[PDB]
């Protein structure tokens, strides 16, 4: 069960890693999942060494797993994440634009539609500012306007382009007071604080502090499915954490069932990220598919193809509860001893797992809340 998940962590530590190395003083932010779905879901319109570069730079070993299990994993994870009943409010899409006079091959768009459950479209890309204005009409609609003018350019040129988007609101199992969030410092170096509005509570917690990571391990469960893990590095050691990060470690820390009171200060959060893909994935190995030689025969088969413009964007808000509703009033038996007070108030990292899965529905570094 669950035979792709060690490689989309990997994926997610690569990308993560390349992230944080072209730019250490700034939010991160992005969904693994959803960007491998949507290359998973195009190297099926590939082929030869177009195809190849796509799964490997997905961190697929194709001498080692067959194909089929691949996509097998994606439309299974799809299945938990696009589900009726979740309580998770987790939307994502992606969106193909294919020039209108190409003469598509059937088979793509049905297995895009019913393997991938995504949506493609033809598009006039003669005219560049309105096919960028039905590409973001389309993004913002999907998100009910909450991303809006995704597309800032698009090359005369452009026959084919991809985005990608994902945004989430969590209820927390636990959750948190409004009338305990208060304004408190973050410290945005050792020497510089900035005013926050921070959350707290006193409760039991999956919580640890790891002396492998030299940080403490923070794990809270959503209603829905999914998990949230927090790590919070020791002086100095924000570097250390993100190196010794590995699949292995995270599986341990999901499997812990020991809990411990703490006083937890965790601030509240609206934080969004954008990539282009093409700059991003190509450094990860992906460059055949966005140049002029790129196989997409299986596409379309007469003409040249090319993806011209690749984008993501993922949207993610932090906040105390998530509903007006009450829910299980969940009690916890807290000791009389002293807790440990745990405050997110320095730059940390986070990892959200699907439960069933334990697949890496996103992965960021908070330097600053209120970078915005």
């Amino acid at each position: 069960f669950n035979k792709i998940t060690p490689n989309l962590a990997e994926f997610a530590f690569s990308l993560y890693r390349q992230l944080a190395h072209q730019s250490n003083s700034t939010n991160i932010f992005f969904s693994p999942v959803s960007i491998a779905t949507a290359f998973a879901m195009l190297s099926l319109g590939t082929k030869a060494d177009t195809h190849d570069e796509i799964l490997e730079g997905l961190n697929f070993n194709l001498t080692e797993i067959p194909e089929a299990q691949i996509h097998e994993g994606f439309q299974e994870l799809l299945r938990t994440l696009n589900q009726p009943d979740s309580q998770l409010q987790l939307t994502t899409g992606n969106g193909l634009f294919l020039s209108e006079g190409l003469k598509l091959v059937d088979k793509f768009l049905e297995d895009v539609k019913k393997l991938y459950h995504s949506e493609a479209f033809t598009v006039n890309f003669g005219d560049t500012e309105e096919a960028k204005k039905q590409i973001n009409d389309y993004v913002e609609k999907g998100t009910q306007g909450k991303i809006v003018d995704l597309v800032k350019e698009l090359d005369r040129d452009t026959v084919f382009a991809l985005v990608n988007y994902i945004f989430f609101k969590g209820k927390w199992e636990r959750p948190f007071e409004v009338k305990d969030t208060e304004e408190e410092d973050f410290h945005v170096d050792q020497v510089t604080t900035v005013k926050v509005p921070m959350m707290k509570r006193l409760g039991m917690f999956n919580i640890q502090h790891c002396k492998k990571l030299s940080s403490w391990v923070l794990l809270m469960k959503y209603l829905g499915n999914a998990t949230m893990i927090f790590f919070l590095p020791d002086e100095g050691k924000l570097q250390h954490l993100e190196n010794e990060l590995t699949h292995d470690i995270i599986t341990k820390f999901l499997e812990n069932e020991d809990r411990r009171s703490a006083s937890l200060h965790l601030p509240k959060l609206s934080i969004t990220g954008t990539y282009d893909l093409k700059s991003v994935l190509g450094q990860l190995g992906i460059t055949k598919v966005f140049s002029n030689g790129a196989d997409l025969s299986g596409v379309t088969e007469e003409a040249p193809l090319k993806l011209s413009k690749a984008v993501h964007k993922a949207v993610l808000t932090i906040d105390e509860k998530g509903t007006e509703a009450a829910g299980a009033m969940f009690l916890e038996a807290i000791p009389m001893s002293i807790p440990p007070e745990v405050k997110f108030n320095k730059p940390f990292v986070f990892l959200m797992i699907e439960q069933n899965t334990k697949s890496p529905l996103f992965m960021g570094k908070v330097v600053n809340p209120t970078q915005k």
